[PDB]
């Protein structure tokens, strides 16, 4: 598999914004990698029905994401990965999934998180995951939309916190 875009966006496929990103990625398959989304039949159905014309959509567990990545049947398939969080990206990267740069587009606020900037809220665990990703050489590209200026999420975090 050739990964043309790997994006953390916990709203997954959501109208025009995702469609625009899908054209930047120019991928044949959008693959949502998440253990829990796979298990929600209604959400999976909304995701499959939201496939942009000419593209396939699959919702899979991290286990299956890694397995299909290593399957030579899909050696040359172009892929747009969607994730809800950085921990899962780390898990797959540690298992041989080559993601050179990770786009961060949307991490929703909930109690326990602290907002970093518009569209991205984090807890210490999230921040640690990004640090581990950076140690592994993964480039961190924060942009909600493709035309936005890219921000290094770690540099942004480090503006107001130590490390």
């Amino acid at each position: 598999m050739q990964i043309t875009l790997a994006r953390i966006d916990d709203r997954l496929i959501h109208g025009q914004v995702t469609t625009v990103w899908s054209k930047v990625a120019n991928a044949q398959r959008i693959i949502i990698c998440n253990d829990d989304v796979f298990n929600d039949e209604v959400r999976r159905t909304l995701l499959r029905q939201a496939a942009p014309p000419g593209m396939k959509v699959n919702v899979v567990s991290l286990e299956k994401a890694v397995a299909v990545y290593h399957n030579p049947q899909y050696q040359d398939e172009t892929v747009f990965y969607l994730f809800t969080n950085p921990h899962d990206v780390l898990t797959m990267v540690r298992q041989g999934v080559q993601i050179a740069t990770l786009n961060i587009g949307g991490m929703a606020w909930r109690p326990g998180k602290k907002q970093l900037t518009k569209a991205v809220s984090l807890d210490p665990q999230d921040i640690q995951a990004f640090r581990e990703l950076d140690k592994l050489g993964v480039k961190l590209d924060l942009r909600v939309v493709a035309s936005d200026p890219s921000v290094n999420i770690l540099d942004k975090i480090n503006e107001t916190a130590f490390c």
